[PDB]
Order: C-alpha cells, then sequence, then structure tokens
DNA sequence: ACTGGTTACTCTTTAACGTAT
DNA sequence: ATACGTTAAAGAGTAACCAGT
C-alpha cells in the first residue's frame, strides 16, 4: 500500500540519529525541560517511555523535573524514544482525519471549572457540548486541526469522562 | 492480655467506631505520624487497600465500619505493643523535630566530620524521644526510626545533592 | 443519574546505595 | 573524601467503576 511506504528512509534515519547526537551535546537540563513540555503536551505518561526505552521511573521523574543526573548512555534512550514518538505522533495525526490511561489536560480543565462554577450537575447536552469544546482545545494546545481528534487516542474526551471528572468533583467539595 | 484488658480493647473500638471517623482518622493519622509508623505496616497487617486507607487519613474519605473496626483494632493493639517496646522490616523514616536540628546544623556546615554527626545522632535521638512522651533513655525503642551516623551522613549527602 | 464506597494506575518523594573522580 | 549516578520503597493524586437506589 502506498500509504503504509511511509517507513524510514536511511537518510531520514541518519538524520534522527543526528538529532539524538546533537541533543546530548547540549545542556541536559535544558533538553528535559523540553522533553518535560513535550509529555505534557500530549499528555503522553512517563510509563510509556519507561516501558519502551526501560529506564527507571523514578529517575526518568527527577531526571525531567529537577535535573537529576543521567548518564550519557540513558539520555541517548530517551533522546532516542523522543525523536521516534515525535513522528509516531505526527502520523497519527495525518491519519485520523499497555493501553495508556485518559488524563486530563490543562486547557479543557479550565472549560470544565468555569462549566462547574454555573453548574455542578450538567445534563447529557451539557455534557456532549464540553465534549467537542474540550477536544477542540486539546487539539488546539497541540497545534493540530479539531478535525483530527481522533488522533488523541487514549486522550480523546467522551461524553462519559466528562461525567466523571463532574462527579469526582463534587466529591472533593465533600 | 488480661480479661479485664482485652474487654478494655474492644470497648474504646466499639466508642471509636460511634463517633465521627475524621475526628478518629486525624487522631489515628496524628498517631502514626507521631512514632513514623509507615501506613504500609497498616496496609499489610489490615488488608485495606494503600489509596483508601490514605485517601480516609488525609481527606476523610469514606470507609464502611467494618473496615474502620479493623484499622481502629489494629490502632489500639498497636498502642500496647509500642508502649511495650519503649518500656523494655520497616524503612526508616525521618522525624520533623530531627530535621529542624539538621537543618540548622547543615546552615552552618555541609560536610560534618564524623565527630559532629555523631553529637547530632544523639540530639535527634534525644528529639525524637520527646516527640513521643518517653524518657531518651529508652531511645532503644525507636526501632527502624532509631538515628544512626551512616543515616545523618546520608541525610547531609543528599541534602548537599538537593542544593544543586 | 446519583451518592456512597472503592481501587488500579500513575507519579513524586524519600532514604539508601554504588561509582568515579 | 565527596560529587556523581541510581533505585526500591512509600505514599499521595487521578480516573474510573460498582451497588442500590
Amino acid at each position: 500500500i502506498l500509504k503504509e511506504l511511509e517507513n524510514l528512509s536511511p537518510e531520514e534515519a541518519a538524520h534522527q540519529k543526528a538529532v539524538v547526537e546533537t541533543l546530548l551535546q547540549e545542556d541536559p537540563w535544558r533538553v528535559a525541560k523540553m522533553v518535560k513540555s513535550y509529555l505534557q503536551q500530549h499528555n503522553i505518561p512517563q510509563r510509556e517511555v519507561v516501558d519502551t526505552t526501560g529506564l527507571n521511573q523514578s529517575h526518568l521523574s527527577q531526571h525531567l523535573n529537577k535535573g537529576t543526573p543521567m548518564k550519557t548512555q540513558k539520555r541517548a534512550a530517551l533522546y532516542t524514544w523522543y525523536v521516534r514518538k515525535q513522528r509516531e505522533v505526527a502520523q497519527q495525526f495525518t491519519h485520523a482525519g499497555r493501553r495508556n490511561r485518559f488524563k486530563w489536560g490543562p486547557a479543557s480543565q479550565q472549560i470544565l471549572f468555569q462549566a462547574y462554577e454555573r453548574q455542578k450537575n450538567p445534563s447529557k447536552e451539557e455534557r456532549e457540548t464540553l465534549v467537542e469544546e474540550c477536544n477542540r482545545a486539546e487539539c488546539i494546545q497541540r497545534g493540530v486541526s479539531p478535525s483530527q481528534a481522533q488522533g488523541l487516542g487514549s486522550n480523546l474526551v467522551t461524553e462519559v469522562r466528562v461525567y466523571n471528572w463532574f462527579a469526582n468533583r463534587r466529591k472533593e467539595e465533600a
């Protein structure tokens, strides 16, 4: 199939390895801040990095959040995962047109909190409207069309997830 | 042990189960913090879920009376053992009183000599015994929370690293 | 739908250990 | 000696699910 012919060419694969090599020459903290920002932008859990590369969860967490040091070879696996994952989510959205758990994005949480101030038990028509509003905002923060919301995958907002967020919030008001 | 003592234990569980659960939760959580008893110790001995217990102790998350009865039963029995342990598996836990002594000591010097570290061992062990209302002569009752010289060293080591 | 009770999952923190200057 | 490197353990926060209305 012509669409599956979008494997990696040798020249483009070498460019990936070159990026990883140039990343290892940069300051490790500055790259850690950029990888962490990417994980938050597309709500990619740190466990997916752990299960793929084999890095320790605490060492990865402390390296991304605090700047805890990490040897070159381990950082090379992190950067190799980063460059590979970027292309993977890139093709995931253009084709939209150990399963990870849904995570509420910060952009959607503001939309929900503002709806919570005006109604704590939203009807079905209010919940479904919030679904389209949240998935649009999540698509925007990723530099993606809202028409490609199917690419959100495990982080796609459903009507059921909106009800659970409101119900759990009412629980927190105690 | 004694029948009058065994009946007393069942009695206090009855009263505690007939009180506002949040009040007893703070009382149990304060006892855990006072003696630095890990919540994992409770989970292993009671069979309560780690998230449910932490949320019940911290936030007042609901918990059935049957589950609460297990937490209360563990609580009364632990107090008798802890008292016996001081009259005569768990990882070390720094107490809040000891940490203030170490903060001040760190403020003066960051790579303490084996002299100053052993002095701080005594100050922290005396400070931890005061927090639980025992005499400093019963510091061996601290068990897994007894302050040693290596533990003071790793505290200053890890804290120097946290400044970088 | 809803509250009440409940938890697997996820991640941060803690204390401790080993290794290379 | 001591900074650098590393992680098992511990616990808090999150999303979700069920039971009985």
